[PDB]
């Protein structure tokens, strides 16, 4: 599972914002462009890679959407929806950008991890 | 495109933490399925990748970099076989060096992270 450290919770936070979402509601589709990344705080988002596969649900400190942020013009690999009420920090690209400008460290930190977890990963 | 290509920062910050390693024509850096823990950058001659099955051959001339994922991921086993098509001379980098460069370097580092991810986004053969 992704799980943050307690330093990016803190900081991601800070840089990016906050976003509640109801139980039920859709976050985003499969298929669709999207360039900000999100962190669940609480609650619980499912992520539905279509076709026949299994759900994936992720709970407080887990993150995704990482791929849109991070790579132009990419798909949704998954829709995202929210099984219950949730809270989730929302990154944006410009967020991101400055997040690597005032600490390039924790950034590289982060995205090594991210790329731990991609090549993992793919059901 | 989807081909490699270090920065020219990134060409002579990582050949000055690593090391250069010279591999003649025909000779194999490394065996698919193999442990590794070090990537490598093409400067002269070009590396070919081997993924098995009846995949088309990957040609990596000077510039490109491959073995990231064995640099950044513990226990992973080699995706591709990697050999040497003709002379050729490569910037070795390990995992030591790795952690020096991000430990100086952060910034750079991202970046590099980055269009890693970009490109193994885009793998996969
Ligand atoms: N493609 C893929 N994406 C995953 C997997 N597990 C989690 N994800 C995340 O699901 C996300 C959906 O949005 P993105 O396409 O932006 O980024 C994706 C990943 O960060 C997986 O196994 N495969
Ligand atoms: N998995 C995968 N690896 C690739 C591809 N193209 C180039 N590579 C590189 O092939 C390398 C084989 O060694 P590694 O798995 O160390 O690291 C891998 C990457 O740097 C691809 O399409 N898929």
């Amino acid at each position: 599972h992704a799980l943050m450290t307690a330093e990016e919770l803190a900081f991601f936070a800070r840089f990016g914002r906050m976003r509640e979402i109801a139980a039920g509601q859709a976050l985003f589709e499969r298929g669709a462009v999207g360039t900000q990344m999100f962190i669940v705080v609480t609650g619980q988002i499912d992520l539905d890679f279509g076709e026949d596969l299994m759900l994936k649900h992720l709970g407080p400190g887990e993150f995704f959407g990482e791929l849109g942020l991070l790579i132009g013009d990419h798909a949704r690999s998954a829709g995202a929806s929210a099984s219950v009420d949730s809270r989730l920090i929302e990154l944006a690209h410009d967020d991101f950008q400055r997040l690597v400008d005032h600490d390039p460290s924790m950034v590289a930190h982060f995205l090594r991890r991210s790329i731990v977890r991609v090549v993992n990963n793919e059901q």
